[PDB]
DNA sequence: CTTTCCACTTATTCAACCTTTTACC
DNA sequence: GGTAAAAGGTTGAATAAGTGGAAAG
């Protein structure tokens, strides 16, 4: 229901390969013919604060439904099968490319069982089993127990290259983060301010992550452990990248959510770095207060 | 019987954060 | 030497992904 303007598709399609989610239900369910009901959709869940992207998504797409996931989050639920066509094409138009494309084939290789409504019968069940083995966590315990002779074997590897810069905007207006680092310095003021654009992502898609390097003309990788977990940052430290490259990317293809926010402040920080306000004091207590005033620090 | 919705749950992949060290000139 | 850049990390929670129940014809 929302009028603002609708977003730009390639936006949303990186949105999505950040923060989408697609669904198989394949639920007991003793009042169905074949013992078994399903459900299938795509989802996005964000923090309560960026509700209005998914009433923004929902109004450019024309579906889905909007409600809360506990106290300070919510989601787009889009599961109404008809409506699943709006995903399909949206997707075949415009496609993901990190490893959640596997995801949206096994969606839409669902969705052609459930279209000849083959789901309402047993072969058709085994085949969305069979579809659900490889779509994102896997079989549920019940369903590795009542069809055990579906073995859950490792996907292929997806290699995409990143389309375009509106890709890119959706995609870090999920996984981005422009940072104000402030380094205690041996320096006259005491204090270093330094610019940090980074995207953070699993190691699956490590070859995508690498391509950002070319694909920005600057920074690197940086790899990340935290108990059994992996996952990469691509990394951006030098002023003159992030004033000259980075900057005009999203200054020219908008960021969508709290944090284009965010990113304006970074800007702000960014121009008082070019003019060389941050080595004055009163260039340095304005980035002081920025700070502040971003990311974590943002009342909501 | 099946679809659809709305309330609700949960593991970790994210974002955002820090200090210290080295590069650069 | 002093400023910029990179290295070397930590961690809590917003994500992704999933689950329970039932209204409706
Ligand atoms: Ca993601
Ligand atoms: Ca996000
Ligand atoms: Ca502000």
């Amino acid at each position: 229901e929302s009028r603002r303007e609708s977003i730009n598709p390639w936006i949303l399609t990186g949105f999505a390969d950040a923060e989408g989610s697609f669904l198989l239900r394949i639920r007991n369910n003793n009042k169905s013919s074949v013992g078994y009901s399903t459900e299938l959709g795509f989802q996005i869940t964000l923090h309560n604060k960026d509700k209005s992207i998914l009433e923004n998504i929902q109004s450019t797409w024309k579906v889905g439904v909007i409600a809360n996931s506990g106290d300070n989050a919510v989601s787009l639920k889009v599961t109404r099968f008809e409506d699943l066509k709006v995903i399909i094409d949206h997707f075949e138009k415009y496609p993901l490319i990190t490893q959640k494309l596997g995801d949206y084939m096994l969606f839409k290789q669902a969705f052609c069982v459930m279209e000849n409504k083959e789901h309402l019968k047993i072969n058709g069940i085994k085949e969305l089993v069979r579809i659900k083995a490889k779509l994102n966590w896997g079989l549920t315990d019940e369903l590795k127990k009542a069809f055990p002779e579906i073995i859950s074997k490792e996907r292929s590897l997806i290699n995409k290259n990143i389309p375009n810069f509106k890709w890119l905007a959706g995609f870090t207006s999920g996984e981005g983060c422009f940072f104000v680092n402030l380094i205690k310095s041996k320096s006259k003021l005491g204090v270093q301010v330094q610019l940090v654009f980074s995207i953070t992502q699993h190691i699956k898609d490590k070859n995508l992550m690498n391509s950002l390097i070319t694909y920005l003309g600057c920074g690197y990788i940086k790899e990340y452990n935290k108990s059994e977990f992996s996952w990469l940052a691509f990394v951006v430290t030098k002023f003159s990248d992030i004033n000259d490259k980075i900057i005009p990317v999203f200054q020219e293809n908008t960021l969508i959510g709290v944090k284009l926010e965010d990113f304006e402040d970074w800007c702000k920080v960014a121009k008082l770095i070019e003019e060389k306000k941050h080595l004055t004091e009163s260039g340095l207590d304005e980035i002081k207060k920025i700070k502040l005033n971003m990311n974590k620090g943002r009342v909501f």
